[PDB]
């Protein structure tokens, strides 16, 4: 099957916000450009605070319809390049969170990383999670565009909110964003 990518703010008004160049986001393209394994700050914005026990899941899928049913995973080379937490096959790793869970779906084999939802920190109206992408789009992905889907869920896995963004992991993010944005125009 294919995970839904439909935007859903839900009851809590959930949506994402974003911040040489290691990571840069294009609102026009709803696309994040980042370097391999570097810190990617993704902000969680809500209108009302979800309950304790709420969880935040990140999962990658292929954007192109002809490859949507495929599981996004690291190429063989990058499975060997680690924190000893993220399974080597996982594309998305969370940095700086002691409670990251790395999961593999029983039936779909899709990977995801989950962390507990935390209310915004002082000096901020949002919660920031630091993600790292462990394989280049050109590797595996082999130049195919991927989407990262972030879902806000309750403790039993029920959907509370969903948002998503395209991602390109590349050596020169700033330059590639510029290229794709200029092309858009
Ligand atoms: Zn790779």
């Amino acid at each position: 099957s294919v995970p839904s990518q439909k935007t859903y703010q839900g009851s809590y008004g959930f949506r994402l916000g974003f911040l040489s160049v290691t990571c840069t986001y294009s609102p026009a393209l709803n696309k994040l450009f980042c370097q391999l394994a570097k810190t990617c700050p993704v902000q969680l914005w809500v209108d009302s605070t979800p309950p304790p026990g709420t969880r935040v899941r990140a999962m990658a899928i292929y954007k192109q319809s002809q490859r949507m049913t495929e599981v996004v995973r690291r190429c063989p080379h990058h499975e060997r390049c680690s924190d000893g937490l993220a399974p080597p096959q996982h594309l998305i790793r969370v940095e700086g969170n002691l409670r990251a869970e790395y999961l593999d779906d029983r039936n779909t084999f899709r990977h995801s990383v989950v962390v507990p939802y935390e209310p915004p920190e002082v000096g901020s109206d949002c919660t920031t999670i630091h993600y790292n992408y462990m394989c280049y789009s050109s590797c595996g992905m082999n130049r195919s565009p991927i989407l990262t889907i972030i879902t806000l869920e309750d403790s039993s896995g029920n959907l509370l909110g969903r948002d998503s963004f395209e991602v390109r992991v590349c050596a020169c993010p700033g330059r590639d964003r510029r290229t794709e944005e200029e092309n858009l125009r």
